C-alpha cells in the first residue's frame, strides 16, 4: 500500500514470511552458524510491540539493539548452495552509527544494499531449517 | 526520497538525474564494459534525456510500453584496466528482462523490486559508467 520492497536474495526454498513495516524496529536478532540459520525482529506496530520469528532455530544468536535515531541503512550478505540448498550463508546489516557482521561462514554469490536515501522498515523472505531468502521494507 | 546503491568505484564524476515521472526509455552503451546510459524521461510536462559516462560501446535500447516499469537491476562492477566500473548491467521490466550488457566480470550486484519501480537514477561516470544506483518509487 506504498511499500517499496526490495529482495527477497537468496533460494526458493522454505515458506513465504512476510512482517510487513513497522513504525520502529527495536532489535534484530541474527542467529547464525555455518550459515544463516533465522531472524527474529522486535518491533513497535500499531501500538503494540511484537516478536516475530523467521528461519529456523538454530545457531548463535547475534543482537543488534537500535538506539535512538539509529536505523538500519544497509544489508549486505552472501546466499550458495549448503549442502543441497540455496540458503543465505553470510548476512550482515549496517546502521548510521555501526556496521554489524557479516554473520555466518559459507561464502557464495554477493549481494549488497547500500541506501543512500532512506532505511530498512520491516522484512520478508523465505525460510526453512534456515534463511533461504531475506528481502526488506524500505521508507525515506 | 528513497535512493539505493550506487554499486561499482568511486572513480569519474558525480552524476544524479533525480526522480522522473516516466522513465520512457533506457539506451546502455557496452562493450567490454558498460560505457554509459541514456535515460530519457518525463518531467512536470518536459520530456528530457540524459547521458552519463562516456561515448564508446555499442547501444541496447530498452523502451518501457504502456505500464511497464523497471523492477530489477543487476551487474557485475571490477578493476577494468586500472578503474573500478560497472563491467556488466541488467534491467527487468514487469514484462521481460534485459541483458545484461557488457562482457567483463567482476563483484556482482542485484537488485530485485518486489514491489515499487525505478524512477531515476544516480551514480559516477567518467569515459565508462563507473557506478550506478537508483532511485525507487511505489
Ligand atoms: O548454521 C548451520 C548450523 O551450523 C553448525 O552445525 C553443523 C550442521 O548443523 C550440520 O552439518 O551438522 C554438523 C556436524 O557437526 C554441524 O557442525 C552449528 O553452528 C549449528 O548451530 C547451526 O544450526
Ligand atoms: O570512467 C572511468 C575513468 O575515466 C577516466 O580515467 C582515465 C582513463 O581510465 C584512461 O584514459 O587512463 C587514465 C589514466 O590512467 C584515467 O585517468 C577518468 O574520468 C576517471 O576518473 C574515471 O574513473
Ligand atoms: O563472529 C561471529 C560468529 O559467531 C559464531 O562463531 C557463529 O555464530 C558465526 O556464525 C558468527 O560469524
Ligand atoms: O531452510 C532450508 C530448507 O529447510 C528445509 O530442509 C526445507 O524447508 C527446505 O524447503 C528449505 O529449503
Ligand atoms: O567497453 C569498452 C570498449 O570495449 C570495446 O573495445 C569497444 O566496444 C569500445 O567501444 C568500448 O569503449
Ligand atoms: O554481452 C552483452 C553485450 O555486450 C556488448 O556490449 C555487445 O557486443 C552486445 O552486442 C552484447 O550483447
Ligand atoms: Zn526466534
Ligand atoms: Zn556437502
Ligand atoms: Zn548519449
Amino acid at each position: 500500500n506504498g511499500a517499496i520492497k526490495v529482495g527477497a536474495w537468496g533460494g526458493n526454498g522454505g515458506s513465504a514470511f512476510d512482517m510487513g513495516p513497522a513504525y520502529r524496529i527495536i532489535s534484530v536478532k541474527i542467529f547464525s552458524g555455518d550459515v544463516v540459520d533465522a531472524v527474529d525482529v522486535t518491533f513497535t506496530y500499531y501500538g503494540k510491540t511484537e516478536t516475530r520469528h523467521f528461519g529456523g532455530s538454530g545457531g548463535t544468536p547475534h543482537e543488534i539493539v537500535l538506539q535512538e535515531g539509529e536505523y538500519l541503512v544497509g544489508m549486505k550478505g552472501e546466499f550458495g548452495n549448503y549442502h543441497g540448498v540455496v540458503v543465505v550463508g553470510k548476512l550482515g546489516f549496517s546502521t548510521n552509527k555501526k556496521s554489524y557482521g557479516p554473520f555466518g561462514n559459507t561464502g557464495g554469490t554477493p549481494f549488497s544494499l547500500p541506501i543512500a536515501a532512506g532505511k530498512i522498515s520491516g522484512f520478508f523472505g523465505r525460510g526453512g531449517d534456515f534463511i533461504d531468502a531475506i528481502g526488506v521494507y524500505l521508507e525515506p
